[PDB]
């Protein structure tokens, strides 16, 4: 309503007038203010013509917008903020790798949208954390898998489904389904899990070569790509993935003490007594990330930069790795940490 | 003068921590020792006098975070302990043994919580140690505060004498030097009428009276480390801002307190503490204790590893 006027009187902008570098994998999405993130939203949707290519109502697409923003909370990494970055760099794989040459207007669309959705009413914690919690989202899901994706899913839909919020409600019947559908699976392929089962057909289709013919390949990449949008805070400078690290060890340990008050033994890297931060971080860039971008330079040779960002981002961890050594007495100027 | 059994049952035992009595009471507990041991009636101490030095000592050392009075005072309470459990006495001269409690008193007056090297930065070594011994002999010489102002010229002599001697074996240097010297002794066995044992062992005692720290229990060692690291950084700190590079130990930045400890208990500490096992059967405990503290600080070694955040919640020190 308040931002509602607001947003709408901006009008949709040319992506120029936000930033003249915003179309770059150097760009860094954070470093644009919260409050302008809406309007930027607006503005890939525009320069990627799918405001006029699918003829969306735009009053209809601002309250959508600001709604999907609302439907953030504020942990310290899982936030509006995240799913912009992420929102940011699918629109940066569509001007920079060339999609429309790869995927269907209406997959680009719903990967978009897709990562705009994908964590929404995060709570800090993992998919294990609402099954030991027993939380009502475990209660709904937990015999499914995948808990909280299925519940950013059923998040996007009830915006869907709020009176004014219906980006979809003029697309044809077959066109509305399948959205629905790619929405679904999208945000599904955001679950570790889920990318680790698909990891070795992923390796085929890097191999031998996407194949625009194949709807399996188009379901594969759209997986690859979300993953990719997920993760691309490691695709950035050091800065970035620094302070990404603080935000995302902040909320595992924040997790991990609620494991602890409640009898559980958090993994290891959710326990703040027992996490070596430089170990962790190493494996995850050598294990998860690098890998998926290694994928994608496979099957786009423009992403090359990404994967070398990611692997100098790793070697930079192993590089200050030296530093999580305690030289002199520590910031305290006291040792009873001795007797724990 | 307080009986020493009133100040507490277990104030004779090598596991009392002198440091858990409170500092108002350690004057009075410097004249109940010197009681027990009979040093009062043994060379006919005016108590005023006594008195007037003992506070005179205690002022005349500053406020670093470990070479303080309570510094001080503990090295006194373990030459107290020395002479009520190993009995000295089969081995020492009573004026031996009563500079050898005077000297712990005074062993490290002024100190200032630097050490040689900061002076090198007159070159003879033990420089410290040096003006320590002054610092005892200007007290002395300071009115209603001589002890000794009774004694015979040649008592007095010898009482300055062996004073300057023990004050100058509490440097690490003079006790490497004589480091054979104490194994030879020690191998051989003492022999009470050799002069040169008497001075040897005077030297291993007031060694292990300043270390006697790590000798008691595990929230001793753990304190003190944190009171003289506090100490060494200070004067790194000192060294860099008036523009010399400090020694490693003495950088914070550098210093890896672990590695650091574990050199000093086992290669300073505990052979002072098996020495004195070997000439005192009673002292095995004590040697004990310093190994344990020894092997307390291994276990804890990986904790000076970061786990987590840091005290805050930033990865800033990383940039
Ligand atoms: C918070 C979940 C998120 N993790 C990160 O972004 C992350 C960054 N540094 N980091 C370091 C450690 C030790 C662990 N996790 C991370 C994530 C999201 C999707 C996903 O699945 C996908 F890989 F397929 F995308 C895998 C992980
Ligand atoms: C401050 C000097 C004092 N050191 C300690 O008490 C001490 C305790 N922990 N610690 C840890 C390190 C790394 C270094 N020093 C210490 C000392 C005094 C006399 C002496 O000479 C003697 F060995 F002969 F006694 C040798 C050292
Ligand atoms: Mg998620
Ligand atoms: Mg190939
Ligand atoms: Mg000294
Ligand atoms: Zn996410
Ligand atoms: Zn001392």
């Amino acid at each position: 309503d308040d931002e509602y006027t607001k947003l709408l009187h901006d009008g949709i902008q040319p992506v120029a007038a936000i930033d003249s570098n915003f179309a770059s994998f150097t760009y860094t999405p954070r470093s644009l203010p919260e409050d302008d993130t809406s309007m930027a939203i607006l503005s890939m949707l525009q320069d990627m013509n799918f405001i006029n290519n699918y003829k969306i109502d735009c009053p209809t697409l601002a309250r959508f917008c600001l709604m999907v923003k609302k439907g953030y909370r504020d942990p310290p990494y899982h936030n509006w903020m995240h799913a912009f970055s992420v929102s940011h760099f699918c629109y940066l794989l569509y001007k920079n790798l060339e999609l429309t040459n790869y995927l269907e207007d209406i997959e680009i669309f719903a990967l978009f949208i897709s990562c705009m959705c994908h964590d929404l009413d995060h709570r800090g914690t993992n998919n294990s954390f609402q099954v030991a919690s027993k939380s009502v989202l475990a209660a709904l899901y937990s015999s499914e898998g995948s808990v909280m994706e299925r519940h950013h899913f059923a998040q996007a839909i009830a915006i869907l489904n709020t009176h004014g919020c219906n980006i979809f409600d003029h697309f044809s019947r077959k066109d509305y389904q399948r959205m629905l559908d790619l929405m679904r699976d999208i945000i599904l392929a955001t679950d570790l899990a889920h990318h680790l089962r698909i990891f070795k057909d992923l390796q085929k289709m890097a191999e031998v070569g996407y194949d625009r013919n194949n709807k399996q390949h188009h379901r594969l990449l759209l997986c690859l790509l979300m993953t990719s949008c997920d993760l691309s805070d490691q695709t950035k400078g050091w800065k970035t993935t620094r302070k990404i690290a603080e935000l995302i060890y902040k909320e595992f340990f924040s997790q991990g003490d609620l494991e602890k008050a409640m009898g559980n033994r958090p993994m290891e890297m959710m326990d703040r007594e027992k996490a070596y931060i430089p170990e962790l971080q190493i494996s995850f860039m050598e294990h998860i990330a690098m890998p998926i971008y290694k994928l994608l330079q496979d099957l786009f040779p423009k992403a090359a930069e990404l994967y070398e960002r990611v692997a100098s981002n790793r070697e930079h961890w192993t590089k200050v790795s030296h530093k999580f050594t305690i030289r002199g007495l520590p910031s305290n100027n006291s040792l009873d940490f001795l007797d724990e």
